[PDB]
């Protein structure tokens, strides 16, 4: 028996706000979830085409995963990373032996609790292995929020600072803010992508020049997102291979941050696998457990594992390897494999492409779309001017009025159809569902977006 | 039907080592746990007087906590922090209204997933609230391992660097290591009484004051402390904690009490700071927050700090922050703590442990000093002849040393013969803890095993 | 009587080496100088077409400057900046009223002892005035060697680190070597590509970087109008485009005129070729023509009015040194009265015509550009049409000088009694006094012709 | 014929202010100098017992130095460091072979143009030699104003920030302002009687804590400790044992010691260098000020034989345009030769002893003199309220310049002493920093001390 009015009162009074001022905040309670739906206390069913934060890959509240979690709870309990469990060892084995079994670069795994912790771990490993201080990142990359992970995050809207309520006058970034260099993203220098007289993209060419300017001996790693998640982009095809090749030639590591693109999200097990290359280190979260319980991970190459194995590593994280979280990881990955959700993701993405083609034929406010599996971006433009409504685009901050932001207006309208859809960036949709989402829910969501776009293209906002 | 030989094989092969080289590593599989016990696949029962990392406050595998997690799983699922749930709101209400209800400084709570995430959050909030860059920490403090939390960690043995196997030749800290000042710990400037100036002030505090004055108070956001150093294994002189509270107030600087370890009954109060009649501006939480049932951390901020943050849109997202199933575990953990009155149980067992340690010190000249409260104890170990620590670098040691040279390692190995896990992180100092509800029989059994280990240490046969 | 053999022994034994190891070092004593010549103890006259470090603008040992220094020494002595002198006030007046009299942005001057100190001062003022921490520099910029000036220096061959003797094995940068961002130099992205909103890709990306961090985080962009040590010339539109972009984003522009200032480029300052005005200028070299150590910063009226409202807690013992100020006064008065700016402009036109003839004759000249008495000549392999030294401006000094084209050219030209070459391996940096005679220009150019014949013969390989 | 009014107008309008707002600023012109005197345009003679910034060691406008500068100007001109000259090589030989000839440790010299550049150079060298990033400094150290030298300066009143005019309102430090650790001053940890606290083996607690600090970060992270043997701008003298205890601590930890001798060097303390009072030898010395007695801008670093041998094995990729400037080097040579031939080190030592006697007599007469100490021509005098025995300005060495000068005892003293045509005072609010030329006459010491006596009569009346 739940008093949801009291829940709302406690939520307003006792919880720190994010993205909303206390003044403007309206709690949105969710009582339960199932599949691709969120259920409100009043029983409203909301189709979630955010998939929360593109992180509930298996679907909400999967009975096999929950059954597995309950089973672990007959035995545990808690032990820290110094102790071995069946669940922890099995999860590592599934990742190296079963999912990555076709590639021979992967060596070992470290489990932590979050994607930010995974990136922190990867940054530490890369710097220790090379004995070099600098890490290269890209414009608009999001790699997490904790101190180290934030240093490689280049989105001024997502760096844990403060903005005003529909005002430009009360903004601040955190005082004090690094061993980090910002390179151009894949989406710079366009309008197609410019290459030199060698076919090398100008973003990569300049990335190479930056490393050489500092000296390769000063640079541990380039950390990337194969597709920018929060920053909401897709790369030209040759970018990922060219970065892999450039790093190899300069003797610098490449960390593929797969926290979002990992575990079937893009229609392969990992984002990088679309590109015929292999990373030195992968960071993991989100689909690692499909958010059933908090888990993150890093996978390091055999070379890197062999180096770390020769040393005593002075690093403790209390909940790293948590055996109940590991049981949840095991079950999540087993279901993913047995149901062949990767191939299902691939097929559903192809279906989504067709739906978006029709939406673009119909709606001139769709400037561009791209993606794969259950990860899509849709660039929104003024249908008249052919330019984005919000000039600062991906360099915006949240001090703007939401009623001026296209992705906000699309979200509010789509909501009238009982659909959750939109994006983090002001001019770009970021669309994701569970890997096992049904065609009918795809149709429902696309129809809702259709309805929102009519409204956007109508003015009246 | 679990093949534990194959589990050990996968564990060696596929998991990154910490503290042990692959060469020297032997997996120690634990098949299940209960109360104060770990159970091996063979069925051996191990009395855990580390309480893992002093973080299973309620006891292992509490039936009511586990039943509550099972219930949550009927409904969830996962929503991120933008969505409200009963479990998340209730957990915040329990902390603010029930546990801290008698104090009026607390305003609001932010939940995250780990103690390190909680410290990161507190550092961000302190700097934003004050609009100032610098944070003061102390020598030997441990506040976590992630970037920002690590900058305020002043233990060179726990900064996620590398050392060799029984060698000084393969030592490295992470390249690139800044907005932090290290002040003396409370355990500095002695006779063996703590030195004070002509007013009340401890020299550790007076110098901390001079340090902040040297940079300028307008540059300094906060002092972050542990009321009792956890990994660093110390206890303060009584006046330290009130004197730091008063100093920070006088300078217009915040105080963050990092209660990740000392929180939720560990010290025989709800919070460590509560022994000292003061209140902080911000508290960081983990460990006993959920008693390790599921991953959770949190920050509590004062009413003034909440009011300021409330006026702004805060551009911070953590995917698993507020995870509804973790919040369910937190609610159940806290309600069992309250209803069983585990805080009082911890206070009483602490008084009991004190008397057991007095008897052990009488028996053992290798016990130089011991101190603590509730289920958090330090025991400083000395060479019984020379009366000096065996390991000279003490709390400034690193793990390159041979464990056969380390008193707390020797003690741990020997105690293990009695089926008891007990020892410490520091080379010369035990860090002892159990569940808040640890029985007297288990205390006696742990203390007997320590007695036994100390005979061996003192025999010099090692 | 000077025992020059004893001087060499003392020089070997007691002075720290730079650029040469003790093992390879051979002292090069200079007994006196005059005009464009250096005179050895033996009486050999060497024509100096490096003009030392493009810093003896007025010419060596000007009789009027030396006579003015001698007069000042009848009165001083030394007073620090708190005390006023005629020489310090007059040097400030000459700069603001006389030299920059035709421009209305200049406000006040601060005198220091060197160009690095001038840059440190400008960085301090920029960050204080804007209350912002970040400063933007460019790839291959040189702005000095002291801590702050070094942070904006982006040449890995000039950051006060160490390299081996003809070896790659003993190289290090200073440990620790920071509120600075590196943008592309003007010589990136080529013939230069444009946004066709008109914007050079170098400027476009610089803009993006500032927007990505947030313009409210960025105090200034510091540039060289022509990269000195780094040895380049910009596309014509670059300097006006950077001025326009910084103004639009509310960011300061510091023109580092330590090298290009005081007639070097055939105008009083390099920026004056481009119809723009900076917010802050930094000065050294031609400020006194190296007669005595002096540097300076000039800040705009707005900046001066802000600084004037505060008590500035900055002391430099020798800043404003009355005798160095007497030297600056005499140096600037001679420059003005002899019309050396116009003379430099006319000699540069002459040099251009000499270089066109050498390029027509020497396929190892891939390219040249410059103005006044500041010229770059890019050298290439006449056969492949590409540079001999692949790392180019990202090299370090560990390589063998017998592999370096500008070292080859220098050794060869010395056989003609001419000092000429460059800091960069593939690029000449040529400078003489503003009053260098046509005869001496012909003599240097003839030595260069001779040197390129040798380079093109490939005998040194 | 100089128009001094026009000079003062150009000065007001076209020069950036330091320490004074434009609103409050009044130019103080000096037409010429001689010995220990500054001469105003009107012909007022001011006895300068600041010796500018304790940096005109030989005296103002020395005839032999000026003649040597004029001789150099018959030949030069300018050559950068890549070229050898007689003046540069001779200056290095004088330092290593003549001045420091009785010590075995010194190897080589690098000349630069300022003390801040010398400190920048020492920090670079210590970090390169050890291959470690951290340098340790102390509370209230002043090591210069440029980016690297500023990181090891721990006086918030001298870090090139901004404060308001007679207000706490409008203050700022430079945005963005680390591979530096701050250790306690030698002047920390005193008991009630003002005695320095030590452990039972006599080790000062300031040193004991410094060692703990280094051990906490790890000695393998720490390149160097940089010190001032006597804090200059920060205006202190150390407990006697501090300097040897730091030398011994650094040696035991494998860490370098940089003695920043920019102020204490070249006879200032009645020895060639401040460290020489203490029976120790540093790894690196930084020099400025008395190096040329400010005749022209010059700075230098001296490195040990072992550091020089390491540096000699590499190509060092570092250029400073004016480093080694031959005319500046000719001034250094003449400055050092005069110092040696006149035996100015001994003169300074004996004059310090005379000064001590005058200060003892002043302290009997004036209860506002809480303490004094020093040596040679470098003295501190701590000023207290004669009635409370407590400093007037509570923040003391951690003050900033936003304070009203009419509340600052060292400002009140300077203003009063000026009535007697003596310049005397200090940078810190409760502490005089007194210096004159090494060859200052007894009569001038008497004149300065009589002005101080006068000023303290006024301070002690409380009328201000
Ligand atoms: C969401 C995200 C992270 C951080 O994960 P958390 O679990 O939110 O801390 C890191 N990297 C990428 C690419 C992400 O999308
Ligand atoms: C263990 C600990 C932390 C870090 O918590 P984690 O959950 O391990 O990230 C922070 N502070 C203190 C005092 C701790 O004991
Ligand atoms: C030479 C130079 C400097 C530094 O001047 P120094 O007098 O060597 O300290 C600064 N900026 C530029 C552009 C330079 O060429
Ligand atoms: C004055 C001083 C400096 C800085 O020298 P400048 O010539 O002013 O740059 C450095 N160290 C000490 C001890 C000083 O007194
Ligand atoms: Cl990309
Ligand atoms: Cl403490
Ligand atoms: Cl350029
Ligand atoms: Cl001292």
């Amino acid at each position: 028996k739940i008093n949801w009015e009291q829940v709302k009162e406690w939520d307003r009074k006792y919880l720190m706000r994010t993205f909303s001022t206390q003044n403007e905040y309206q709690p949105v309670p969710i009582e339960s979830t199932e599949g691709d739906y969120l259920i409100t206390p009043g029983g409203t069913r909301l189709l979630d085409f955010f998939n929360q934060l593109c992180c509930v890959n298996l679907g909400q509240k999967n009975q096999k995963v929950n059954a597995a979690i309950k089973e672990a709870l007959d035995r545990y309990g808690f032990v820290w990373d110094t102790y071995a469990t069946d669940y922890k060892a099995k999860a590592a084995k599934i990742i190296i032996e079963d999912i990555l079994g076709d590639e021979d670069w992967p060596g070992k795994v470290r489990f932590v609790s979050t994607g930010s912790e995974a990136v922190e771990t990867a940054l530490n490993i890369a710097r220790l292995y090379t004995n070099r201080p600098l890490v290269v990142t890209r414009e608009h990359d999001y790699h997490g929020w904790t101190g180290g992970a934030a240093t490689v995050t280049r989105l001024r809207s997502f760096r844990s600072g403060l903005v005003g309520e529909n005002s430009e006058s009360f903004s601040a970034q955190i005082p004090g803010s690094s061993a980090v260099l910002m390179a151009p993203s894949s989406n710079t220098f366009q309008g197609n992508y410019l290459k030199d007289e060698n076919g090398e993209l100008l973003s990569v060419k300049y990335t190479r020049r930056m490393i050489e300017n500092y000296g390769p001996e000063q640079v541990a790693a380039v950390i990337t997102e194969v597709s920018q998640g929060v920053g909401s982009t897709m790369p030209p095809y040759e970018y990922v291979p060219q970065i892999r090749k450039m790093t190899k030639e300069l003797g610098v590591l490449w960390i593929s941050d797969e926290v979002l693109t990992g575990f079937g999200r893009t229609g392969k097990w990992f984002g990088y696998q679309h590109y015929g290359v292999q990373p030195d280190i992968i960071t993991m979260g989100k689909g690692l457990s499909s958010s059933s319980l908090p888990a993150g991970a890093v996978v390091v190459s055999k070379e890197i594992a062999a180096f770390m194995d020769k040393h005593r590593w002075e690093s403790v994280s209390t909940y790293a390897g948590h055996p109940v979280a590991m049981a949840a990881v095991c079950a999540n990955l087993e279901v993913m494999m047995e149901e062949n959700l990767v191939e299902q993701a691939k097929n559903s993405g192809e279906y989504i492409r067709s739906k978006l083609e029709l939406l673009q034929e119909k709606h001139k406010s769709i400037g561009n779309f791209d993606g794969y599996g259950l990860l899509w971006i849709v660039d929104i433009v003024n249908a008249k001017t052919k330019t984005p409504y919000v000039k600062l685009d991906r360099n915006f901050r949240h001090g703007m009025n939401p009623n001026q932001i296209p992705t906000q207006i699309i979200m509010e309208k789509a909501l009238e159809k009982g659909v959750l859809i939109g994006g983090a960036m002001p001019n770009t949709m970021r669309i994701g569902a569970s890997l096992n989402v049904s065609r009918g829910d795809i149709d429902k969501a696309m129809d809702a977006l259709d309805y929102a776009l009519d409204y956007l293209e109508s003015g009246e906002w």
